[PDB]
């Protein structure tokens, strides 16, 4: 509770909420790119490699199909992550650089992370090493502090959407999912390992579900997997509510204690959500070699850089199916989209 903490939050939420208040709109149009490569796609949107034809410059352009936002009942969740993206600012988030829709999609320009995603790191190498896991959970814990701060819930935490910058640093991806919260909320939303308990019982949630999903996120970190594992989603969700977890015996005891405390099926006795707030899990004995100051300074050399020949690199990506960008001429969906 250093003054020092009150007063960055206090400035950080003062800027949020002026650009919360009166977002940017309309910041580029899709023929200032030229379209490289795709780096990913899902059942209503995709994530390309693009150049800005003027300055050079490369970035993860996000596309959403507006009709298919539609059909998938994400139309609240898309206007969401614009609004906030465009309004945060922190050294562990990916930036929004540009945004503008045109007859067919949104778009979203961000920031290119060519180290590629924690999770593939993590599956070539196995497991992290505590020091390594410990690392990235670091700056997990200050990212979810500022947004918690701001009345922001994340709500998507897991390692695909954790990539590795140029200095070996995480950046958060995809806000597909966060949402500004005074209280409560009940959408059912999130991957099946990372979701707490009541998500799975549809409960109205609070910003405790971050704090569950980083248990999550650790445990695999330093395990490999995810505690909850199963074959099928019915089951893993059995095993979430069950209030039992098994540690690998690698784990230490400080691990294992921050852990149980995380993944704590009460929310109402998980850390993170006590009186005591983020303190509690930035004090605890597993933390205790953390400079969270440096940390946030970006002054701790990382546990390695990725592997990538410069900006454009897309190797520490996969491949995937490159299908047109059309737009077509008639608007679709522009009452829904009007706010973008
Ligand atoms: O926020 C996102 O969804 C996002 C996805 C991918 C990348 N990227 O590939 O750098 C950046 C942001």
């Amino acid at each position: 509770e250093q003054e020092s903490v009150k007063e960055f939050l206090a400035k950080a939420k003062e800027e949020f909420l002026k650009k919360w208040e009166s977002p940017s709109q309309n910041t580029a149009q899709l023929d200032h790119f030229d379209r490289i490569k795709t780096l990913g796609t899902g059942s209503f949107g995709r994530v390309m490699l693009v150049k800005h034809k003027e300055t050079g410059n490369h970035y993860a352009m996000k596309i959403l199909d507006k009709q298919k936002v539609v059909k998938l009942k994400q139309i609240e969740h898309t206007l969401n992550e614009k609004r906030i993206l465009q309004a945060v600012n922190f050294p562990f988030l990916v930036k929004l650089e540009f945004s503008f829709k045109d007859n067919s999609n949104l778009y979203m320009v961000m920031e290119y992370v060519p180290g590629g995603e924690m999770f593939s790191h993590l599956r070539r190498i196995g497991r992290f090493s505590e020091p390594h896991a410990r690392f990235y959970a670091a700056q997990i814990v200050l990212t979810f502090e500022y947004l918690h701060s701001l009345d922001l819930i994340y709500r998507d935490l897991k390692p695909e959407n954790l990539l590795i910058d140029q200095q070996g640093y995480i950046q958060v991806t995809d806000f597909g999912f966060a949402k500004r919260v005074k209280g409560r909320t009940w959408t059912l939303c999130g991957t099946p390992e990372y979701l707490a308990p009541e998500i799975i019982l549809s409960k109205g949630y609070n910003k405790a579900v971050d704090w569950w999903a980083l248990g999550v996120l650790i445990y695999e970190m330093a395990a490999g997997y995810p505690p909850f594992f199963a074959d099928q989603p019915i089951q893993i969700y059995e095993k979430i509510v069950s209030g039992k977890v098994r540690f690998p015996s690698h784990f230490s005891s400080d691990l294992k204690d921050l852990l149980r405390n995380l993944l704590q099926v009460d929310l109402t006795k998980r850390f993170g959500n006590l009186k005591n707030g983020v303190n509690d899990i930035k004090n605890h004995k597993w933390f205790a070699t953390t400079d969270w100051i440096a940390i946030y300074q970006r002054k701790v050399e990382a546990p390695f850089i990725p592997k990538f020949k410069g900006p454009g690199d897309t190797s520490n990506f996969d491949d995937y199916e490159e299908e047109e960008i059309r737009v077509s001429i008639n608007e679709k969906c522009g009452k829904e989209f009007t706010e973008f």
